[PDB]
This record gives C-alpha cells, sequence and structure tokens, in this order.
C-alpha cells in the first residue's frame, strides 16, 4: 500500500524517547516506552521509576511492576520500558523518571490513566 513521510532535526536532548502518557483500563496491563542516549552521557545513566510522591517502585524482582532495559552495542541507546499489571484507579495519576550521570542530569515526566468499567 501507500504511506506518508516525516522529517526533522534530531532532538537536542539526552532522552531520545519520552514516555508518552498511556491511557489504560482498570484490570489491564500498562506499558511505557522510553530511550536514553548513552553517547551524550559521560557514564552509565541511572534509571529509576517513581510514583507521584517520593514513593519507590520495583521493590522486589517478582511483582506486577516489571522493568525491561536493553543496551545496544552499535546504537549505544538504553531502551527502558515500565510494565504494570492489574492496574487500578489508585495507580492512575502521574509519574517521574529520574536519570543522572557522571555530570549530565535529566528527568522526564509522564502521566497514566486508568479508565473504570461502565
Amino acid at each position: 500500500g501507500s504511506s506518508g513521510s516525516s522529517g526533522a532535526e534530531e532532538p537536542t536532548g539526552v532522552f531520545l524517547k519520552k514516555p508518552d502518557s498511556v491511557s489504560v483500563e482498570t484490570g489491564k496491563d500498562a506499558v511505557v516506552v522510553a530511550k536514553v542516549n548513552g553517547k551524550e552521557l559521560p557514564d552509565k545513566p541511572t534509571i529509576k521509576w517513581f510514583k507521584g510522591k517520593w514513593l519507590e517502585l520495583g521493590s522486589k524482582s517478582g511483582a506486577r511492576f516489571s522493568f525491561k532495559e536493553s543496551h545496544n552495542s552499535a546504537s549505544n541507546v538504553y531502551t527502558v520500558e515500565l510494565h504494570i499489571g492489574k492496574v487500578v484507579l489508585g495507580d492512575r495519576g502521574y509519574y517521574r523518571l529520574e536519570v543522572k550521570a557522571k555530570d549530565t542530569c535529566d528527568s522526564c515526566g509522564f502521566n497514566i490513566d486508568v479508565e473504570a468499567p461502565r
């Protein structure tokens, strides 16, 4: 078939990809996608997922909260994705991704929504 096209100047930021707000439904599984330009960073960045207040996600390696981080050899980009299972209205709201390096420091903010049943 046929398709369109696009074009723009590379982003002047370390966060090659920002976690766009994802609207999920209660009882469903949420998933966020984000990337980080390591090259631009002096040292290995620190990926940490926070929830509204000064909370702390990913307590143990065996909870609904899953984390997928992959590092490319040629690309050199860290692709992190936050997956949440059995989402509830108590989870919906806003989040914040902290990322600090040797000297470089940057953080992005996303918002999730949990649609309730009829």
